[PDB]
């Protein structure tokens, strides 16, 4: 009842908190079966089409890996004024049981899914919506700290542009949280983001460096800036973060986290990526109606 | 037994298929399709590997073979060094090779010495054996028979190499043929004369409207605006090779529209909702025809 | 344990890290596995396991060999396509994969990536250029073909100054009883680095100027490329090329090998000659790689 069977998965909006939880439990069960190395044939005979038109390789790899580890196969669309995307999507759905689609044009992911006879999982659309990233982001917080509820979640870097940070903020208003924003004056959190957050009644506070936002941070959620030192997490700056907290990062990083924070047990940006495989495994299994 | 299958054989042309062999392959695709529908654990090509070598792009063909392979339970292995050596090196790893190469002769010589069977996925003389087989399968499926059908090929028929081969295959059937091109790009007289030698009837028209009333199979292809035999012609002309729901109101109830795909504008999206719009089922049929090919060539049917 | 000579969960960075009984064991597994493939014995050895294929120099013969090996054992493969560091990608792949096969041309990059990688990394060619499984399969091939490696004469042809596989193989041979011969152009000799060390290890070395010259006493003709721009060409190009005419001066118990790809240096007419084992050497590579993948992942 709580698995989104045969449906398109375009935004994290569509999950009732109970479908969200079911998804998290199912990813927990898949993980444990993997750890004890069971013969997994859940999606044996099933085919996933991977259609990436903006290149995220964490996304494409985790999804492909996820499908392999269920016993499924992947067809990857490696394919200049060709056919309409919806036709390319329709045709691949003649071969596959589900389509994973990342497209940067606004509207497109949804327009491709529209008359598609198979379920399209959105892996990143034109408005930077990206549900499995949001789902793995929450799932991680709960995994690392026990609970999402009652935490301070601090976001660092280019918050003006990176539209998945703005995905997570809104979704985090379904929980009891306080949101901190670190960002240089030019790249601050946009207003209608902050308006929705306030509109749903979530406490928010802007800070100018990591150092000053840190001692009360439970989740330090880091992001690249691109084109200074007030947004670069270092082991120096870490001597101030609580003992229990976790540092997350959707990846890739370049500058924003020093390699020497990696052996910090609170550094969770690799565990985070692995959680991604497992929630994606759950979404696949669930979308194809086995779990 | 396996008296109907091409076990071990290079698959280079549809001309190397008899009535019986094609009939076997259609029944197997059928059989394999049903097994897939009933969710049957297919490990038919478990322990098998397919090398996929596509030197020209054709997302329709290549994705199709990988899908077919993956559903039989097998694997798919997806510059400077000669084609002979490349193919022969892949054949050290894999059981079958699926080869698409645009250089006239290239597929042929690559197979010549190959230790493993080779399936032509599209060559430079426009032989594409699985395209022709999926086309004829899709006709029989959709209409209940190929025999007695009036088949009407539409677009750039002079340079439609696989469509010659297809009009040339439809020899082995009792059919009637029609052609709908711009006078520039009419069906060639090379092939027209080969189909006339057979006793298969041919007629030409300038539009879809003209040819459409007693058409059983509308096989749409596109022009490419550059390939019009003049811009004068284009502007007096193009409206006659574009299918819309209004054109279709004159089509027979019992009728099917096909396309090899992809399309540009020649088939309006509004057509897609028509029950007679087969071109997507056409693409699914190719996967099941390719499943049937890999499995028989590799000795499992 | 029967995997007492298996390098389970260990980064495979160089062949000079394999003991003889370790390499012998791996050869034993390579064959056992080939025979299963021949029998169509159900190989669920790595079923459910994922290999990450990360190739930054498009060595498409070598990546396809690995991809073949993983699939024949029932595993699965993730292709890689290329801000982020090398070591980050490889760490990130290792979150998804059970083993990373990595080939990268920058000096020290492979070791750098494996250093803090939490999954075993198999070097598929590094920037010096250790190619562990190429060396292993060359040795395995000599032994399949001739029945021994000891006491053999091995003639390496071609661009010896620049040929990577020659350098590590020629070093790898000094652990056996062999006689090494070198047929390079005057300029493109076996480098003084390599020549100097094989002397220090016992093995005999001897430079020649032509294959016809070297061939009568050659058990393994290990051919390699020369190409236009390395000469620094007209006068000496014909002498380093294999034709069936050149092959009349060869033993009957003799093998011609080539890591490949090959262009001019082995005439197409030679391929029907039963002493030509370079395609069998390619197939041999797949079985060495299954053994390696299966040994690293705790199944042999």
């Amino acid at each position: 009842l709580h698995s989104l069977v045969g449906q398109h998965i375009l935004s994290v909006q569509q999950f009732t908190k109970d479908q969200m939880s079911h998804l998290f439990n199912v990813a927990h069960t898949l993980r444990m079966m993997v750890q004890k190395e069971r013969s997994l044939d859940i999606l044996k005979g099933k085919v996933m089409a991977s259609m990436f038109y903006e290149v995220s390789t964490r996304t494409s790899s985790s999804f492909a890996a996820a499908m392999a580890r269920l016993g499924g196969a992947v067809l990857s669309f490696s394919e200049q004024k060709g056919e309409s995307l919806a036709d390319s999507v329709q045709t691949m759905s003649c071969y596959a049981d589900v389509v994973v689609l990342r497209h940067p044009q606004p509207g497109a992911v949804e327009l491709a899914a529209k008359h598609c006879r198979r379920p399209v999982i959105n892996a990143g659309d034109g408005v930077g919506e990206h549900p499995t990233q949001a789902l793995l982001d929450i799932f991680t917080i709960r995994e690392e700290l026990g609970t999402v509820n009652g935490m301070t979640i601090t976001m660092v870097g280019d918050l003006k542009h990176g539209r998945t940070v703005h995905s997570l903020a809104c979704l985090l208003t379904q929980y009891r949280v306080s949101l901190r924003y670190v960002a240089p004056p030019s790249l601050r959190m946009p207003p209608t983001v902050r308006a929705f957050v306030a509109s749903r009644g979530t406490k928010q506070e802007e800070f100018e460096s990591i150092e000053e936002a840190l001692p009360d941070t439970d989740v330090l959620y880091m992001t690249r800036i691109q084109k200074f030192g007030q947004f670069i997490l270092t082991p120096h700056i870490m001597t101030r973060a609580k003992k229990k907290m976790v540092v997350m990062h959707p990846m890739p990083r370049v500058n924003e986290i020093s390699v020497e924070v990696d052996s910090d047990p609170r550094a969770a940006y690799f565990r985070q990526a692995e959680n991604g495989m497992y929630i994606r495994m759950a979404l696949l299994a669930t979308v194809l109606g086995r779990f």
